[PDB]
């Protein structure tokens, strides 16, 4: 009866400090919506990140949860592994199934 | 020996978590998680939204899809559905 | 840009439990992980009912993993004795990442 669609599914783990670069090449590249997960804490190559022991919680690390067509992965990444050669962080792409692809992609 | 079920991630505002979590109970999802205090952008708005995260066997992905429409259709929220495997003692 | 397979834990248990799990990792030789604090649940993550149960207020998190498939096994494998005696559970995803080498 409910129709499933493929799409893809990133999470894009990095300082909050970078939220707003994240959000802008999100937005730019025509992402219809992403999800912010906040005070993350995390084990890094150089090193600890714990997002309770910050002073200002929008330094805490977090994590961008973005529901993308194909489409879009390979645009998104051309921005993002660039800033993460720069900066600490890493990017999931995952498979999903969704009901509404118009939700998500235009 | 890993075994093949769906994971569902569930995106929707708060205040809608009772129905939601009734709606898991009923269908006989065995258990749940919820992640809180998320914020994020939809179709017009900037967020208290949750996601609630449930595996569940592939049987009960449609049933559950059928009992979240009437309300998706009217709210706001998205569903995520993932190939994941577990692993349980041989 | 290419992108290579790579398998991902998302590991649910209690918060009081955090130092475990992350030796466990660190110890089996998973290069980072990610953990989501604060998380409640309800019910089962067993073969019924009753085992492996969480309770509304118990205080749990979620540990995100990126690792090579190599060490889904024995990460398994070293998490047996742990959920038999508590709660909670690992789910493995695949993903795709840009650089297999930050992770295997
Ligand atoms: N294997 C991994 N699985 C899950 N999360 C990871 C992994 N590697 C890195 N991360 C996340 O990315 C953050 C930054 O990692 P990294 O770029 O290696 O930082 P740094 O080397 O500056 O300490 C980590 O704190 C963690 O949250
Ligand atoms: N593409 C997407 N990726 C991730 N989360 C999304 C996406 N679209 C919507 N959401 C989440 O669902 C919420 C409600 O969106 P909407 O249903 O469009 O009003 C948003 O605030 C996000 O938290």
């Amino acid at each position: 009866a409910i129709k499933l669609y493929p799409l893809k599914k990133l999470e894009i783990i990095l300082e909050g400090a970078h939220k707003e670069f994240a959000t802008d090449l999100l937005d730019r590249a025509g992402v219809k919506g992403y999800t912010i997960v906040g005070n993350l804490s995390g084990k890094g190559s150089h090193g600890m990140y714990e997002g309770h022991l910050m002073f200002n919680e929008d330094d805490a690390l977090i994590m961008i949860i973005a529901a993308v067509p194909e489409e879009l992965v390979g645009p998104l990444l051309e921005g993002f592994q660039p800033f993460f050669e720069a900066h600490s962080g890493v990017v999931f792409v995952h498979d999903i199934q969704v009901g509404r692809p118009i939700k998500f992609r235009n």
